[PDB]
């Protein structure tokens, strides 16, 4: 796991990818928040499956897996959405049957921020292999500064998370080296990619403000993560 | 000529631009309590020096005043926060708001303690990484340039965004150069670059939480007056 090569890391992440789900409406019939909520809830189940396949994640305690997904889940939905939307300028591909433009989004604020991210991804010509690295970084990084714990186990947990994050950095650099970029270009693109994650955090916080405005997730996460081996 | 700077010239430029460390203004001969009031007054005085600082970050005054305002509107609380975390770095468990205002997390209990704890953790993480002064000024400049650059489509705006990203690239070059100079291997350089940049997502998170607090009880006009 920390023993994986760059190519094995990339292969593992690509293999872990969740499916693209559909909105649940009658397409024969003639609302929006309900559709998005239902989609997101279904997507969360698959997200837990994906998370367990990110190298290193199931090495963590269940408490820490819950903490990381509780921190990162909306970021992860958002980056998935932005990736799906990357070749549909001005629109957001929530699902193959739910492609919305900004007028249909009317918070249109969240909507515009997501569109700009998709644009930035298009500008950078983000690759699939880069995307899955970034999404795994979100999963490992977003909650790693907010463990409210300094037990010896917590120190070990945090060290492991940072070692896995380091392996993903190595993997990104390797992908860029393989694509012919100079060392200078390599560190510049690495930086460009990681700085977008700040914007994605911003978007998640804005979205969370919207959802909390609608009146514990940790219990659901724990239920889905704390699986038995009876299958 | 900002894009023509060497890494060493970029670093000297940034170190030279650093704002002063301000004091809280209260009567120290008087009994202690007024916390938000003290922190607000401090933050407001610190904002004026921030504008001065930003105009000295290579490349920033090449931008339109509209875009300078937009970048500082996005980033100002992040910038106050990374400043605080930096001067708190050698004070485990406390936050050095000012040399005469050093607070532990219990004193922050007077929705604040949540923000206090996140800031303390960032100071811890800086301690663990042994963040250097030259790295810190690079990171703070990156916040200034990056935080608002996804939320500005005119020809001018395309040109502005390209310039911002080119300056950000030069600061990335500069970080890597600092790390190479400190004797780190190429692998260690890229790993440390990534570790430093990923802390910026947490600082963004902290800013949004803090903004929720401040709005709970327009700035661009004040920024414009100060920048113009
Ligand atoms: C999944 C969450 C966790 C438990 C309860 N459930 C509440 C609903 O959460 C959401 C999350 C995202 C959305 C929208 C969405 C849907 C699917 C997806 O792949 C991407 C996104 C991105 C954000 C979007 C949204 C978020 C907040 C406010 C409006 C829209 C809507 C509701
Ligand atoms: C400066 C701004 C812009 C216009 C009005 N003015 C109000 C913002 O006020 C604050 C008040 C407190 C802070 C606290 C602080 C003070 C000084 C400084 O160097 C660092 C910080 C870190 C954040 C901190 C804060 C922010 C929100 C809630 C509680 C504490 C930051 C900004």
């Amino acid at each position: 796991a920390l023993s994986l090569t760059a190519d094995q890391m990339v292969s593992a992440l690509l293999d872990a990818e969740p499916p693209i789900l559909y909105s649940e409406y009658d397409p024969t019939r003639p609302s929006m928040m309900g559709l998005l909520t239902n989609l997101a809830d279904r997507e969360l189940v698959h997200m837990i499956n994906w998370a367990k396949r990110v190298p290193g994640f199931v090495d963590l305690t269940l408490h820490d897996q819950v903490h990381l997904l509780e921190s990162a889940w909306l970021e992860i939905l958002m980056i998935g959405l932005v990736w799906r939307s990357m070749e549909h300028p001005g629109k957001l591909l929530f699902a193959p049957n739910l492609l919305l433009d900004r007028n249909q989004g009317k918070m249109v604020e969240i909507f515009d921020m997501l569109l700009a991210t998709s644009s930035r991804f298009r500008m950078m010509n983000l690759q699939g292999e880069e995307f899955v690295c970034l999404k795994s970084i979100i999963l490992l990084n977003s909650g790693v500064y907010t463990f409210l714990s300094s037990t010896l186990k917590s120190l070990e947990e945090k060290d492991h998370i940072h070692r896995v994050l380091d392996k993903i950095t190595d993997t990104l650099i390797h992908l860029m080296a393989k694509a012919g970029l100079t060392l200078q270009q390599q560190h510049q693109r690495l930086a460009q990619l990681l700085l977008i994650l700040s914007h994605i955090r911003h978007m998640s916080n804005k979205g969370m403000e919207h959802l909390y405005s609608m009146k514990p997730l940790s219990d659901l996460l724990l239920e889905m993560l704390d699986a038995h081996r009876l299958h």
